[PDB]
């Protein structure tokens, strides 16, 4: 009728633990405020993540405990301001330029696979049928859809690392580079008989400038990925002694 | 009245084993990591497709079950960095190019028709009218929705294998070619002269390359097919001897 | 007060057979696989359609069954490869061009306006009032309904069938023709001077190509169409013996 | 406190014939399918409208009785396939092109403001205060409402059958003409010498052939107007006799 | 506590009359049938919106007998067609112009602010404060509410008129004049030589004026604008004699 | 546990008055009739405006007195057609030229910021804890949210005011000048010699002065803003002397 | 079982303190009536949160005081217009720039990563079970996604407070500056001669500024930011003695 090896069993893999969430820090892309507001932001997303895969370990645990109590239930159990351009340009120019936003969403994807690949513990019994066996069946099932949820959530955080990543890399190639900035102020220093000529230069490197600080203090605004936590396991008290 | 052959006959052809889904393994198009992570994100769909098509057997098997009650109860039953670029198109070209892709969604298209070819066994009893009659119709029409559910999911993933194949072909035509960028590195080493020259060029194939990763990066990220669990089959109990 | 031969007449004019649903075979339109499968989904919306008719017309019998019980009531009654693109055009034009899809969806047009054409049977009684005359009413209500959803899905079958012919005639004339590719052939083999000038437009023979089989596996991929059971009707019991 | 005689004349207001409607019948623009199979729908629906405005003129009858059994309850009361082409053409210009389109979709307008220029007589009324008069002004004013309900169904399928119209005039403006392909057939064949020359005309006169067609299977496939059937009136039962 | 005279002087002024709304004609703006079913719609939805009004002073009237009454309850109170086409330019400009619409619309716009000026009679009251109070404002909002939301569907009306003048100042900007096609029946009888030259102009008189007069019948095709009836004043029986 | 001096200055704070709204008279632009019924919608949205500003007042006085009740609870307390187009453009013109608007819509925007400064007197309180000082905070909070309310639907009335001023401002732009049309009328009259040259000029003044009117007619119809009634306060009966 | 230092260090801890929002004032970028209005906005969106979270700081003691209740109650605790286009022109360029904008937004952005950074004295407890021990959780559950959801508010106010900058960034480069304007008042005194030259251009001037105060009376009106109110913390009254 019920074969209570199996529920020991399903308990004991149950309480199996999983693989650890990876440990990677964000850095940011650059010295721009919006560049360290989006990786601090990346920091707490990930840590707030960790957070709730170990209360969701404590509620795997919990319903192995009450799988345990089920099985024990039947048997016994044993005028030019240049200095403000060149100083975007340099802000935005002294970074990691990105390499630790591809490492972070590299690893935070591989682990919604590996999230994905081990709901195997979670399968309906073979050999128990009942009334307890179908709430159990119902809270194992709960705890499977949690930890698909949470394998999205980890696939929306890398998503947003790799946006991140890709904005920093267009916000590098839009902007005009230091050195050239550097340059025209040379060429402007010693020569003012060109300064009705290279000014509307400047001035295109002014409005191409503003074009991209404003996309990056636009874009680069990540919102927090706040999780669901973990729905309680069925509590299944232990029989009372005969 | 009622004929208990006819509720046989339809418990044991519910009983009856379906075709059994595809074995294919979509292996990755290249070597890229959003073509891994689409090849074992396919990978881990398929095997919860399949797992669930084993549960819904259980559930068939118990509804079976159910109808054999049912039938007993009546009657007695028996400066350029030219290595990263032509590493990303080294990268690139060096897999299957999709050739696994189109023959795992062949086997998953042609396993849609399977599947609603033989939903012919949950049709209403012809002879059987009652009231429990009335309750198993349902739950075989509970079976039958959700297997052409299922039957919808496993063309919605074998769609996902050709989108991405059809990505991969799509980024094979646009990136640049690996032997293209040999060439191109042997004409910046053999004459600096035209430094100035094929560097507007290796520019925009570098342009062309970030255009082509950032669409591999954005495009190929699957998202998973959680197919629902089978619905319970109707619970009809033996009847007790007299 | 109530006239028992209106009723009589009712059910006999219910329980009466309405026209047979066409028995069109619609062949593919090529030997694509997509339209292979188009074709094989059609062929079961329309078993699934002819089925979901027939369990109909048995409870358009129930109820008229049960108007005669009411009846019976008040009264005593009585490098180029060449050979991949040109088995792809021969593949695509080795078919019936969607001779046989237009010939299904006039069909099932057809049966979409006859369907319509004799809902007058369902209408409400005009000598019969009461409670019992109510619930009838609601009854052929909802067979009348019923009916005109089945119509609804017929012009649906066969507008999807209409716009598999139409994609297949947009992809007959959008492909390269065999005969175009074959002389392509012949004039690369027969002079190799001219390898740098007519591989251009081979090239364009191939992603022109590409766009049509892509279309083709994206466009041609219809969703089925699952009709709703018909709805049970009222169960009016014989009158006991006095 | 309350006076019969407006109950009277206001039971033999409602009861009061209202204008028939038209009679007209929809003939097709042409003899192409969709033509016919759209004019079928404009007689299947206006067969329709007119069963549901005499079980609506049955419901106002009954309505009529339950103020007359309101009323006495107070007092005592008293190469080129030039055919297929050319039979395209022909087919396409052989009909009334649109002239009983119009002809019906101006009676079914005027009948819209003819249906909403006499919803007086559901009016509250004037010196018949109480709760069963609350219940009689509440049955009037569901009456009035889908009275003005159908006149604007009417008004839906005189749209439907106007922008028929339009379409033929549109798929003759835009299809070339029956003269035209005759003459090019007869250029065709008195002298072959221009057979490099006029087969890209006579391919085009294709295409836009084509373009046509595929539009009058697309856009005369019209949706049946399905009207909803008339409210119950109140039932108001006579007094007994004392 | 309750001052009396506060409740009849409320009373009086809640029975006192409203402004009359206006008794303008709308004449249609030219001969066609589109322009006076759009005229004969704006007749019908005025003659509707008067009579809701009307009914809508008898509730007032019926609220201040309730507020006398709840008065009285405390104190003792007291082959070219020419003639199509220059017959259907002469229908079009035969008419009033719209003329009558902007003065309709005009009249229709003050009422709507004639009607929002004078809803101060609902306001709350000031020294009565009780259980009957807040039903008499819960009564008297209600009522406020109404004549808003009937103030609201004037203005619709008002813009409704307008548009249909817009509508044939437009379409009479857009066909081609009387004068203009008579010219060219001129010029056609007068020298045949030219049959091959004014022709493609007469065409394109034809095309245009087949633009116009379908814009005339699918825009000036109003919905008619009923009016909710006026909510039920509370009833509030007088007090029986001691 | 409760100071009673507390809940005595709260209603004393509650109570106090609040800053008066604005009575600027917004002037109409133009003697357009859609620029002075646009006038009139504003001065009636702003009367109702006012009304219910002092409606909310006494709901303060009333929530004042319920305070000071809540307090007594506790202790003891102590042909060309110049003569249209030139009265169009001096209509246009004879105005204020929305220099009353800009100060209208300055004024309720000022206190839009003028009701969100004092929104201080709703907080809850410090030393009243129970189940009566719930009851209380959430009265206030309800008078807080209806006063910030109210606030936004002030700058809603001011942003329709800087429309109207705008709208006027582009259709004084936009328009054909006054000087500009007598010119050209005298041009015409002086000399008929270039009747057929200056007559498209004024027919272009004719089409952009139709431009503009209609648009003039379309834009500045405003809705009205209707305020919500405020909530009413809770009712604390007086404790009975024991 | 339930360890009672383990509560009374997470009520000390829930009691501690966060950090203080931040006291930047935010000054208006220009002497425009926009901008005034912005930063007032800004004033008073601040003064509601530092205002809100003090209601939260005292909602936190009432939950640290429940918490230490529940630990006392298991064991024994211890012509040309010059003036006014120049006056816009200065009008908008007397100001901070936006220089104080973006010095509140980077106070408010900081604040946002502090708020999330201290989410931690909201956990779960370890070594507390029970029926209490789920509510309290539930309860610092609350307060914690009431945080979170403020820490978004404070994100959003200094995006608004950003967007202004920006704004104020663009409306200062597209106006025409302040030394032109005067320069080309002092060109059209100097010299009449040119008064048909200038002109065009001064019109343009004036255009173009139109063009950018309408985008700033529109573009700077911002929505206020009004959070909700803290949740209720448990009340846990303190237990008997006995």
């Amino acid at each position: 009728t019920v074969d209570q090896q199996e529920i020991l069993n399903r308990a004991n893999e149950v309480e199996a633990p999983m693989a650890d969430p990876p440990t990677d820090v964000p850095i940011t892309p650059c010295e721009l405020t919006a560049a360290k507001n989006a990786a601090q932001q990346l920091v707490l997303s990930a840590d707030n993540m960790r957070e709730y895969l170990a209360a969701g370990a404590k509620e795997r645990q919990r319903l192995a405990t009450s799988l345990r109590n089920a099985a024990k239930a039947y048997g016994e159990v044993d005028e030019p301001n240049f200095m403000d351009l060149k100083e975007a340009a340099r802000k935005l120019e002294t970074g990691d330029q990105g390499a630790s936003l591809a490492h972070f969403a590299d690893g935070w994807n591989t682990f919604n696979l590996t999230l994905q690949g081990d709901v195997k513990r979670f399968r309906g019994f073979d050999n128990w049928e009942g009334d307890a066996a179908t709430a159990c069946e119902a809270s194992l099932d709960q705890q499977r859809q949690w930890i698909l949820h949470m394998a999205k959530l980890s696939a929306a955080m890398a998503k947003q690392a790799q946006y991140v990543a890709q904005l920093h890399v267009w916000a590098r190639r839009e902007h005009p580079t230091y050195e050239d900035i550097v340059g025209l102020e040379r060429l402007y220093a010693e020569n003012p008989s060109a300064r009705d000529q290279i000014l509307p230069v400047y001035a295109e490197y002014q409005q191409r400038s503003e074009k991209v600080l404003t996309e990056y203090n636009n874009k680069a605004a990540l919102e927090p990925v706040n999780p669901p936590k973990p729905p309680p396991a069925i509590k299944i008290d232990p029989p009372p002694p005969p």
